[PDB]
């Protein structure tokens, strides 16, 4: 009963940035800026990759 | 029973980024920005990659 | 009952980041930046790779 | 019953960052910023890899 | 009198080869495959990147 | 009389080879198989990149 | 008179090579297989980076 | 006159070679396998980086 499995798999990739300026402000949040190449795999889990989850109150 | 499996892959990506200016200002919420190349796969889970999520309240 | 599981996994990626200038100003919240090439499996667990989990108050 | 698995791997990356100039200003919360090649893998347990989480309060 | 030149330049080039197999038989002559991101400039001369220049005589 | 000069540069590349088996057989000529990010500025010159130049005689 | 003169000039470069099997063979001529990231500059001179040239008589 | 003079340079190079097998095989002739991160700068000279020249007479 061979079964073969390649789940959550990323390869071959190859990203190239050129940026002259960045910036990131941030007052009273969440900020999730730069993912590249990123995999995951859960069993009997909750995945969450890129989540910014704010809550301003008062 | 042999069985192959191939989920939530990824792969031959190429991206390529030329920006002279990028900024992200964030008050009060979320912000989720760049996401590329992401797999996932999950099992008795909620998956949810990219989630601003923004609760202002007073 | 042979069995191959390739989960979570990533191979050859190449980035190039090419930036003059990249800030990150921080008031008040989270901030999570710069993510690439990486790889989970989690089991009875919850995987969360990138998460700026805000919570502002008074 | 011979069972393979490659789980949470990561093999051949190769990032090149040119940077002029880069800074994180943190005033209170949380960054994190530079994640590169990372690999996990939980069994009865929940992965967290990057996350800044932030509590700001009065 | 301030002259810029930006000449013969190649920048920002992200190319992907995923073969299986890939072979050059060669009997008598000449072969040139795989070129990528290639540059060149001469001043007084005869550029010439790629040339498989074949003579086959008796 | 400020005089920049951005010649026969090449800058930002990132190439991805996945082959499972490449072969090149010679027999009688020339073979140039792979060539990648290569630069050549020549005065008073001759630039010849990838010449594979065969002579095949009796 | 301030001349800069960036020439010939490779920079930010990155390859990644999977190859399971990669053979050259070779009987009677020449072969030049993999070159990455190389530059030149030549003044009064003749460049020739990869010249497999190759002579088969009798 | 200030002068500034970046020739023949290589700079912010990472290749990565993952091969299970490389033969090469050679009878007769020449062969020039892996060049990497290479750099040259001839003044009345004539440059010549990989040249596999064969002669194969009788
Ligand atoms: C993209 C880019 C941006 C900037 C630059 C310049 C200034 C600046 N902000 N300045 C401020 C700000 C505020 C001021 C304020 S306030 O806001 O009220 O507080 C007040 C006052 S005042 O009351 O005293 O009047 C000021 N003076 C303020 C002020 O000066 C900022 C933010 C940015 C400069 C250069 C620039 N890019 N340069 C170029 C320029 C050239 C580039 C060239 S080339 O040489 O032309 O071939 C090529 C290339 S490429 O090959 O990569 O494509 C480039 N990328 C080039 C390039 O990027
Ligand atoms: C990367 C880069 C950054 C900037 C730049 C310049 C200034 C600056 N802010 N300055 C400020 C700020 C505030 C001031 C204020 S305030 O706001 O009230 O506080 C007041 C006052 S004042 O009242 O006294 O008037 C000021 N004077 C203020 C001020 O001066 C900042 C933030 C940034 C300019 C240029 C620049 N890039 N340069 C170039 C320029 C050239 C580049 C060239 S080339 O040589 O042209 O060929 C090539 C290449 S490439 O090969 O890599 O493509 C480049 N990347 C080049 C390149 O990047
Ligand atoms: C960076 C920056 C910041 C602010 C700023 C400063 C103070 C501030 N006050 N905070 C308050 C105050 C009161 C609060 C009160 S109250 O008193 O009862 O009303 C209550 C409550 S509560 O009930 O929730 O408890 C609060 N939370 C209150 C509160 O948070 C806040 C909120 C904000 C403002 C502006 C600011 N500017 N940023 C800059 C500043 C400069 C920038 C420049 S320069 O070079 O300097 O010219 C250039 C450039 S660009 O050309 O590149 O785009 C920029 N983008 C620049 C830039 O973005
Ligand atoms: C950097 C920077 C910071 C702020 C700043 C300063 C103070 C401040 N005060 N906080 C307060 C105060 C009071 C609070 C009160 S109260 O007293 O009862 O009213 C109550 C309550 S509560 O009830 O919630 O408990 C609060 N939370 C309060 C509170 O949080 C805060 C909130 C923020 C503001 C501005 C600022 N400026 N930054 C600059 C400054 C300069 C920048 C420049 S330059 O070169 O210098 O020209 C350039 C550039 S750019 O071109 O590259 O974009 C920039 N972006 C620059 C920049 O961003
Ligand atoms: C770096 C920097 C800092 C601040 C700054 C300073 C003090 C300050 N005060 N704190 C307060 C005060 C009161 C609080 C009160 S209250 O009194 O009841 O109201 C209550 C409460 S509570 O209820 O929560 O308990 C608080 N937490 C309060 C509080 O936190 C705070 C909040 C902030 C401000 C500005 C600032 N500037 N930064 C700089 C400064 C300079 C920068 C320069 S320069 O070369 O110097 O020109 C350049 C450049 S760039 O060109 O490269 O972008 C920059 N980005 C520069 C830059 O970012
Ligand atoms: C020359 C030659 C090549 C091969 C052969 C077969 C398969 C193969 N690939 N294998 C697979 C398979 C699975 C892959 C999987 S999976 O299914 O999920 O597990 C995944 C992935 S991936 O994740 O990376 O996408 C893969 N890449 C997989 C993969 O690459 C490769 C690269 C090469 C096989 C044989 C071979 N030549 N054999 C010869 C060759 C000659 C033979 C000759 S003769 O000399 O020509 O006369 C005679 C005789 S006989 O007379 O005795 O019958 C023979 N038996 C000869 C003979 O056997
Ligand atoms: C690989 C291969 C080679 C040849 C082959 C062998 C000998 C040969 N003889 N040479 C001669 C002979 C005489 C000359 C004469 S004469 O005697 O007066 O007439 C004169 C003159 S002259 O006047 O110019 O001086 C000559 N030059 C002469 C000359 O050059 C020559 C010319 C060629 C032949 C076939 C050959 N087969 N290749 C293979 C062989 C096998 C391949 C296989 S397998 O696994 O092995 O089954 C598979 C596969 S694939 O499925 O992947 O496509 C392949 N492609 C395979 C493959 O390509
Ligand atoms: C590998 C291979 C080589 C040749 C081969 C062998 C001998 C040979 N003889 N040369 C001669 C001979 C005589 C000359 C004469 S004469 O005696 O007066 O007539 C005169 C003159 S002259 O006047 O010009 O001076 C000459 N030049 C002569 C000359 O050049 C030559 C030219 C070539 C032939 C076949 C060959 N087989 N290779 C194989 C063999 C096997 C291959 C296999 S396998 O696994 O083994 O099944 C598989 C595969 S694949 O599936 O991956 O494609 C292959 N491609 C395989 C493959 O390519
Ligand atoms: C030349 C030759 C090569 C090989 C051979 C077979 C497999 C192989 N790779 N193995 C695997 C396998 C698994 C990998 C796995 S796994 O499945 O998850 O565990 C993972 C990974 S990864 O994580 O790094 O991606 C791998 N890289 C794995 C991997 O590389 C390599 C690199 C090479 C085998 C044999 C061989 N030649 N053998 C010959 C060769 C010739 C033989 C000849 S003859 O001279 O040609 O006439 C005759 C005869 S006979 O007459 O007695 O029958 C023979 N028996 C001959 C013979 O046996
Ligand atoms: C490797 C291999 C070699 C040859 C081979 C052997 C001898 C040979 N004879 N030479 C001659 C002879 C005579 C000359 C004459 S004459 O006598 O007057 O006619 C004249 C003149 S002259 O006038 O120029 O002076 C010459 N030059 C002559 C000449 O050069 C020559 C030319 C060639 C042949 C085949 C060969 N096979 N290679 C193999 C062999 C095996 C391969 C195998 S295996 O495992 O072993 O099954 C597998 C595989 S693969 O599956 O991975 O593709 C392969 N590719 C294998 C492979 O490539
Ligand atoms: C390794 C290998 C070598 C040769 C081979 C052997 C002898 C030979 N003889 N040379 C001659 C002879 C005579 C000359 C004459 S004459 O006597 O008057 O006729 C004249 C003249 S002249 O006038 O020009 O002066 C000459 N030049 C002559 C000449 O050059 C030559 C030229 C070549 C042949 C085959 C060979 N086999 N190699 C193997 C052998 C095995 C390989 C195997 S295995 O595991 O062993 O099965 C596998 C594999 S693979 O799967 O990985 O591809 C392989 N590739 C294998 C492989 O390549």
């Amino acid at each position: 009963v061979g079964s073969k499995t390649k789940e959550g798999v990323v390869h071959g990739v190859a990203t190239v940035a050129e940026k002259t300026k960045e910036q990131v402000t941030n007052v009273g949040g969440a900020v999730v800026t730069g993912v590249t190449a990123v995999a995951q795999k859960t069993v009997e889990g909750a995945g969450s990759i890129a989540a910014a989850t704010g809550f301003v109150k008062k």
